């Protein structure tokens, strides 16, 4: 018996071409987002057109992927339904779209007042074929995220901080998430203003799943990665304006080494005012003294670190949160 | 200021009030004025401007301004400004942008030429790539 195969997809392109006066019909078909292309005849080529599924029921015959018959399925729509993988077609094309990622950990961004990074392990499925686990970043607001997480009542930055931290490595089904591309050509996450952050809360499914989920690179920034750390030593900061920027040089121990690293000064929009001068150095007094708080265990500092993992020596600071004894938080 | 006693001593002080920087051009700036995010107008060569691949309302100008580091030095850098259709088309003080097609004819024509800049944001992001940046009074 000669086999067949049955596939699903949009239609793109028809196209013809004459071969030795033998006619040939050819269909570029949109199969999970991807470009194949399938034989036909010319009864095919007037039936078909473009833009429509069409649930198509494959023959192989001399040597070649035939059309054996078509039907016609309705402009399926897959949000609120969840997909592992992800490819960098649907990057490109900025394709809303609902998918899975684990989460790691959040911060709010230094300088800024009123915006917070997420930081997710996601799959992305190459143009050849394998999917690969990586690191991808996302930036929204607190009004934004005070209603994106699902089930959950956030109406102040404390409460938003205590949200990330209980679901930190956690799973979520993302909903809606709109996939960046832009000039400068690294690739993000985004909250379309009425997407939704789902928890799974395990349920024994995710041991198939943390072997896919391994980060080794970030896609939303260039030769570098995200790392977080627990302060647990000898946290020392001094204040250094260079030729090129004002800076914090600031260095602290973790339970595994020492760390070198600075972290750049801003101030968002303060205005008329010099609220530069006199607030970074209200920020310097909170630095020197911090280590006075982690040794009597008064707060705990973490530190995410943007970090490239070849050369360990180039660290940046992206947010610091403390984590008072008392459920409060304080960022930077 | 008196100088005695080996240092600057302050012999009187006045009280001045508010003093205003914007809708003055300053012809240089310094790397803490895009610290502090702050809105202040300078003097600025535009090099060329185009509209973004892939994109349908994003277009980006290209400046050359002069930064300050605390060194003393003056030198001429190129920065980037990013601002969609509407914003740009009252941007321009004195012309009349009423379509896509006349920005692009202002362009190719303001290329080269020293603009006034006013009322334009100096920002500072965490990947840092210092920018300019069009209000919606600019």
């Amino acid at each position: 018996k000669l086999r067949t195969l049955n596939v699903k997809g949009q239609l793109l392109t028809k196209t013809t071409m004459s071969i030795n006066n033998e006619d040939y019909y050819l269909f570029k078909f949109l199969v999970n987002n991807k470009s194949i292309d399938y034989y036909g005849t010319q009864t095919q080529f007037f039936s078909l057109i473009n833009n429509k599924t069409y649930e198509l029921v494959l023959q192989y015959s001399r040597k070649k992927l035939l059309i054996k018959s078509y039907e016609q399925c309705e402009d399926e729509d897959l949000l609120m339904t969840v997909c592992k993988s992800v490819t960098f077609q649907e990057f490109c094309a900025n394709e809303i779209k609902s998918l899975l990622a684990k989460f790691l950990y959040g911060f709010k961004i230094y300088g800024s007042s009123n915006v917070y990074k997420l930081v997710f392990v996601i799959l992305l499925e190459d143009n050849n074929g394998t999917i690969n686990g990586v690191q991808v970043e996302m930036m929204s607001d607190f009004k934004r995220l005070s209603g994106a997480f699902k089930n959950h009542v956030i109406e102040n930055e404390n409460d938003l901080f205590d949200c990330m931290y209980k679901s930190e490595e956690k799973y979520f089904n993302l909903y809606r998430i709109k996939c960046n591309h832009n000039a400068n050509n690294y690739k993000s996450l985004s909250l379309s203003s009425n997407s939704q952050l789902e928890r799974l809360e395990t349920d024994d499914s995710m041991f198939e799943y943390e072997f896919q989920y391994d980060y080794t690179v970030n896609i939303s920034r260039s030769n570098k990665i995200i790392q977080k750390h627990r302060v647990t030593g000898n946290f020392t900061s001094e204040r250094n304006i260079y030729q090129n920027s004002d800076r914090f040089v600031i260095s602290y121990d973790t339970a595994n080494e020492k760390i070198k690293t600075s972290i750049y000064n801003r101030m968002e929009n303060a205005e008329s005012k010099t609220d530069y001068d006199t607030s970074i150095t209200l920020k310097d007094v909170t630095l020197s003294q911090l280590n006075s708080l982690i040794e009597s265990n008064l707060v705990q500092v973490d530190v995410y670190l943007v970090t490239d993992p070849n050369n360990v020596k180039n660290n940046v600071i992206a947010g610091i949160t403390k984590i008072e004894i008392d459920g409060t938080y304080e960022p930077l």
